[PDB]
């Protein structure tokens, strides 16, 4: 089963290249809890923003360009990315935009962090008609001394 | 001598009700570099925001209220704060607003990170007179894959 995990600002704006203007360690903990011990597929820009292999996960980079680093798996197509995962219960696709667009059709679950931040951006998370998806869990949190903005975790299942 | 080290958004904003809406590991690395192996003096709110004692530094908390952690030194006056420092070449004051206000008058140097972020602030860095300070180092950087906003590091020495 393929799942997409994303952090979205108002209007579904997502990061493109530069780091997003927010500080949400609680959201990063949610991210870690949901991807640990699973294969993660990301595009090149996401890899650069991360800056190192995520520990405890099989890191797969989908890109047309060459594999800089030997610590991760470089793939050139969706098929190859899938194959590289082997046979596991759940594959996590962590972005960016183009990567999400390529896997959404095959996706069965969405883990989303909705953040109350108005960011100007070009890229948006693909349009999902939540009537093709059942929202199964939603939990809101206010901003605090450690988290810059209000955020809401949501899990949606493909119906 | 005493030095103040701070991260200022536009209009000299240093703090908000919640965590600052930025992600700047480069600025945190500059903060680490310049405070390592030195005593650091902070107010209670800054302490609570950090969450733990800063490694490799002597952590001194200036507050009217009682000590909640055995890992740090709790002081009740600027005078006591200074004394707790011992015989060191440089004492770093890391905030917040009220602490900076109390130490500015005794400071000989400022290490500033100016960040291009427009935010409604709660607390601001005390107004400094540009005629009283000399900039001896400046370095600009744009936002990138890991840093959400452009910033510039500056070190000023009292004329
Ligand atoms: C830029 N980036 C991509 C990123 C960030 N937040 C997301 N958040 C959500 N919800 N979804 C994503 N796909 C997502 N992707 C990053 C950057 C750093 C780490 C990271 O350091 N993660 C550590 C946890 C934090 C830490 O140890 O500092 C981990 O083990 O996952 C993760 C993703
Ligand atoms: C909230 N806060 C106060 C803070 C933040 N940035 C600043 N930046 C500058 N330039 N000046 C300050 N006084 C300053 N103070 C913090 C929070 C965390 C860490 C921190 O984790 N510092 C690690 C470095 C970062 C890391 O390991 O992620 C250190 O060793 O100094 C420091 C200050
Ligand atoms: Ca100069
Ligand atoms: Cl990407
Ligand atoms: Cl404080």
């Amino acid at each position: 089963m393929i799942s997409l995990i994303a952090a979205l600002a108002v209007d579904r704006v997502i990061g493109m290249e530069n780091a997003m203007p927010w500080n949400l360690p609680a959201s990063l903990a949610w991210f870690k809890r949901n991807t640990l011990d699973k294969p993660v597929i990301m595009g090149r820009h996401t890899w650069e923003s991360i800056g190192r292999p995520l520990p405890g996960r099989k890191n797969i980079i989908l890109s047309s360009q060459p594999g800089t680093d030997d610590r991760v798996t470089w793939v050139k197509s969706v098929d190859e990315a899938i194959a590289a995962c082997g046979d596991v219960p759940e594959i996590m696709v962590i972005g960016g935009g183009r990567v999400y667009e390529q896997f959404l059709p095959k996706a069965q679950k969405l883990y989303l962090t909705h953040i109350d931040a108005e960011v100007e951006g070009d890229t948006h998370f693909p349009d999902y008609e939540p009537d093709d998806w059942e929202s199964v869990f939603s939990e809101f949190h206010d901003a605090d001394a450690q988290n810059s903005h209000s955020y809401c975790f949501e899990i949606l299942e493909r119906r």
